[PDB]
């Protein structure tokens, strides 16, 4: 089976993000490496992710920051399961930590990244925006929306995320809960992602952007971009993980369902984020004979639990992961005394 990472983006936050998970030593380690690249700028994630509430579920800065920095904690726990991508699919926000997992992009250069591509839009105070999930085929919102209401994600053959003007939203979902449409929202903390919105910020951005990203490393084949379409991928704009790309990705349409296009048959799909958002939309929009795994569930009693619960179930899929590189190394040889193995090792016989 191959494995592919998939890395949901926004609206995929709650107050307690991974704090059970601070305990793993692996995760924390990496949690604080982040801190690392945050600390010239005065920020420790860390705290952002133990001191939350809800201002700062909503602060686009600290957001950004949060699940970007989880998100690569969530891909080092996979690398110590020895567990390598065969495929990478970034979704909004997400694809900075797959460019991680892709590898043009350091733990660094990623995290200050979604640093600043939460900056430069709190700072240019945007007109009142926010998204919703919204279930019809990408054509139907093109003919169906109020105008000034993008459709900005494609999620499923049947799902896409619709963004636009706050009030417009409001009394135009009171409308279509009316007429028995799927429809959930995403917390955006108000700001309308991947519209036209965005233009107004790209400048500041791009010329910003590009002091935290030189130089840029070449993208593998192994991911697919979402934030250029299909088309130009051997273009010059998608061969490296630049600042322009990083800027693209926040003002143009996710292509998500295209990618999902390109999940193979009996592929293993693990979604990389601090909540399973995208899970109702990779089980709707891909094969019934792949797997789906999700790594935290929000407001868990204990994630660390709930990761080990699906690194677990990652292995009943069949693929190969070990658990022993979560924890400290253990002291070979063996204690004595220590339970024997061959009786219960039982055959078909």
């Amino acid at each position: 089976r191959p494995v592919w990472f998939i890395c949901s983006g926004m609206g995929a936050q709650w107050q307690g993000m991974g704090l059970s998970l601070m305990r793993l030593d692996r995760f924390r380690d990496s949690i604080l490496r982040s801190d690392q690249a945050l600390k010239p700028l005065g920020l420790r994630v860390s705290d952002l992710l133990l001191s939350t509430d809800e201002a700062v579920l909503d602060d686009i800065v600290s957001s950004f920051v949060s699940l970007t920095s989880i998100q690569i904690a969530l891909i080092d726990l996979l690398t110590s399961l020895g567990l390598q991508p065969d495929g990478i699919i970034g979704h909004s926000l997400g694809e900075v930590a797959c460019g991680y997992a892709d590898g043009c992009l350091t733990q660094e250069e990623a995290v200050l990244s979604s640093y600043w591509r939460g900056y430069c839009i709190k700072e240019a105070n945007v007109l009142p925006g926010a998204m919703a999930a919204v279930g019809l085929s990408w054509e139907e919102c093109k003919q169906r929306c109020p105008p000034g209401i993008v459709p900005a994600c494609h999620n499923s053959k049947d799902t896409v995320t619709i963004s636009g003007p706050q009030a417009a939203m409001s009394e135009f979902l009171q409308q279509l809960k009316r007429e028995d449409v799927f429809v959930k929202e995403v917390r955006t903390g108000g700001i309308a992602f991947h519209s036209y919105f965005m233009e107004s910020i790209a400048p500041t951005l791009l010329r910003q952007l590009r002091k935290v990203i030189l130089d840029p490393k070449p993208r593998s084949k192994r991911w697919l971009s979402t934030s250029i379409p299909e088309a130009q991928w051997q273009g010059s704009l998608a061969r490296t993980f630049s600042a322009e790309y990083s800027v693209n990705n926040l003002v143009s349409p996710v292509l998500f369902q295209e990618a999902l296009q390109h999940v193979p048959a009996h592929a293993v799909v693990v979604e990389i984020a601090p909540h399973a958002l995208l899970q109702a939309v990779l089980k709707r929009s891909l094969e019934s004979s792949c797997t789906i795994i999700p790594l935290m569930k929000k407001d868990h009693r204990d994630n660390l639990e709930f990761f080990l619960s699906n690194v677990g179930r990652l292995h009943l899929a069949g693929v190969s992961v070990n658990p022993n590189g979560l924890f400290p190394p253990v002291e070979f040889p063996a204690p004595r005394g220590t339970p024997l193995i061959s009786p219960h090792i039982k055959w078909d016989h």
